[PDB]
């Protein structure tokens, strides 16, 4: 009864364009079978919603890519945070929270701000920039590594790591063979910076190993947690950030309205992360049969969260194609939803909101003025350049 398609979700040709096969996976089905990698699929918000809120049935600790940790070999020991399940997930999910938390937040808001601002300003008076390596770049790349208390050295395998953690997560395609493939210098990199003397006191990854005290984490954990968030702190804020000003490059009506309010830049950067939602997909792996939208789905198999597909469902959202800074966005799920909903969500929300507040009030217009290409992951959606120029207020 379950409806098999032979679309390929890590495909170029599905990373190009991927709206009309979102539609057709959503009114396939509650659930769908894809055959090109022998997984279920759900495209819809209402069961992608259940399903990451179901986290005893569609556990995460076999991992959340394709490969099924039970069967194979992870590509590097597994994620403390996002490859544990409840209760071995909670006391690292605890210091994470901790660490990234709205206290924390208050300590380098006007760091952050600050360097946003200069950043639009510099722009401003080249003109002619890319925003991808320009903007959605270089601003993290100002702000992020400093704030774990990263050295300097070495910082250029930062953007290679993060290629390769969310290629990894994806079928064993030549985007992940190519990734995984001669990774391990950018490996050796970010596991020695996880180790506490490398680690700047004060910074993110410094005050995770100083939470080893309390008795939440032990020594030997918190390197680990340290990579937590060297693989997903920085990579993701870029194709957020990319997402935020392609948006507005393309809805050049909704630049205006945030520029008469440029507090709506908060939310018209979470209108971005529907829209575009950077983090495309994530797997479960079933721990059990189950019953998912009439299908019934054996102990075992993995589930292909599409979770753009969901923050687009017109089952959920009025005009769903629409960017719209001043739409009700929570409920959206491009930040995950539950028990491992986005840990580091004030940090990325922070630059977000800091970038978008900057442009608000510094720019005029932002005009498409050059080739764009598309950079190309297994789980994240983004561009790689997006040649604009900007008109000064
Ligand atoms: C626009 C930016 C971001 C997006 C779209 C995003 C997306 C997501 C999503 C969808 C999840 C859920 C994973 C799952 O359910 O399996 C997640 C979890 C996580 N993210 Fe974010 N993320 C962003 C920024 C960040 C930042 C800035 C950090 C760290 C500074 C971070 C660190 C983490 C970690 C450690 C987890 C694991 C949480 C857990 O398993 O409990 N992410 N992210
Ligand atoms: C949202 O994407 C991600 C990607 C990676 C991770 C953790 C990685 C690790 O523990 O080494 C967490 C979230
Ligand atoms: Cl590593």
């Amino acid at each position: 009864t379950i409806p098999h398609l032979a679309i390929d979700p890590f495909s170029l040709d599905f990373f190009d364009d991927p709206y009309p096969d979102q539609q057709t996976l959503r009114d396939a089905g509650p659930v769908v079978y894809l055959d090109k990698w022998n997984v279920y699929g759900v495209a819809r918000y209402a069961e992608v919603h259940a399903v990451l809120n179901d986290p005893t049935t569609f556990c995460s600790s076999r991992g959340v890519g394709l490969s099924d940790f039970k069967k194979e070999k992870p590509w590097r020991p597994p994620s403390l945070i996002l490859e544990a399940d409840p209760p071995a997930h909670t006391r690292p999910r605890a210091v994470l929270s901790k660490v990234l938390s709205p206290a924390t937040m208050k300590t380098i808001r006007d760091g952050f701000a600050a360097a946003a601002d200069a950043k639009v300003d510099e722009l401003l008076q080249r003109g002619c920039i890319d925003a991808i390596a320009d903007l959605a770049e270089a601003y993290p790349l100002s702000v992020f590594p400093d704030a774990m208390g990263l050295k300097q050295e070495g910082r250029e395998h930062l953007l290679p790591y993060a290629g390769l953690v969310f290629n990894a997560f994806g079928p064993p395609n030549e985007l992940r063979q190519t990734a995984i493939e001669r990774s391990a210098p950018h490996q050796a990199y970010v596991n020695e910076q996880c180790q506490r003397p490398n680690l700047a006191p004060g910074g993110f990854g410094a005050c995770i190993h100083a939470f080893t005290d309390t008795g939440e984490i032990t020594p030997d954990e918190a390197p680990l947690l340290v990579r937590s968030l060297l693989s997903a702190g920085l990579d993701t804020t870029v194709n957020g950030i990319g997402a935020a000003v392609y948006c507005l490059a393309r809805f050049p009506g909704e630049l205006q309205r945030l520029r008469s309010d440029p507090t709506l830049a908060r939310n018209a950067f979470e209108e971005a992360v529907r829209f575009e939602s950077p983090v495309q997909t994530f797997f479960r792996t079933t721990t059990r049969e189950v019953e998912l939208g009439g299908a019934v789905i054996g102990e075992g198999e993995k589930v292909l969260m599409f979770l753009g597909s969901a923050n687009r469902d017109p089952r959920r959202w009025s005009d769903p194609d629409l960017y719209d800074i001043t739409r009700k966005t929570s409920g959206h799920v491009g930040f995950g939803s539950g028990v491992h909903m986005c840990v580091g969500q004030l940090v990325a929300r922070l630059e977000g909101e800091v970038m978008l507040s900057a442009l608000a009030r510094k720019v005029a217009a932002i005009d498409i003025d050059g080739p764009v290409k598309r950079r190309f992951n297994n789980t994240l959606r983004g561009l790689e350049s997006l040649p604009v120029k900007l008109t000064p207020a």
